[PDB]
């Protein structure tokens, strides 16, 4: 993808914009990498994931494992200050689709991955 | 992404499944790049370019340059006959996503972009 000039001075809520999206992919190809191979299986799996209270719950979780950077810390700061939802659920999960995107948009992959198989590891379980 | 065994046996939906979020994450990517920024503007945009009618047109508009190889129609093929939508848009939508998700799957990524560029220009125009 071509790098966006002065992508990391985005807000947070077009960095969760792009983030959301990412994170639907890894967890798409993570369903169909595990055998599951059904419509209505492969949607009732994904949409579990993806969902606002377990993108927060896998925040949670990972914030206790101490996982961030304090550059990461500063993008999830953004994220969950950003301008049938519940206010503290939406603020995190807005935090870690804000975080993926601006990993993402910043080409930094390698954590990208890293991050979201942490993520998919907690979230799937 | 790891390569997934036999995902090129994957049927139309399972294919399709993967190739409707790839298009998300080009087409919000996509938006960023062209300087939209505010959220309300940002979700209008990529839902109208997203909606399956308007994948339906950019396949049929694809169709008219003759722009697939024998082996991407085969996939087509597929995905069209996977088994508030129109039953010809359902199925122009499943066949234009299964495409892409191969294209994914199959690590195609020069193919891949070159795709998705041609149905963005036309998409948003």
């Amino acid at each position: 993808f071509d790098t966006i000039k002065d992508s990391k001075q985005l807000n947070g809520l077009a960095l969760a914009y792009i983030g959301d999206a990412i994170f639907e992919v890894y967890v798409r190809h993570h369903l169909l990498k595990q055998g599951f191979t059904k419509p209505n299986d492969l949607h009732k799996k994904s949409s579990r994931i993806v969902s606002a209270k377990s993108q927060a719950e896998i925040l949670f979780f990972l914030q206790n494992q101490s996982f961030f950077t304090e550059e990461e810390e500063a993008v999830l700061k953004r994220g969950r200050n950003a301008k049938n939802t519940d206010v503290q659920t939406y603020r995190y999960s807005t935090a870690f689709q804000a975080l993926l995107g601006y990993l993402f948009l910043e080409k930094k992959e390698e954590r990208l991955s890293q991050l979201v198989a942490e993520a998919i590891q907690f979230g799937t379980s």
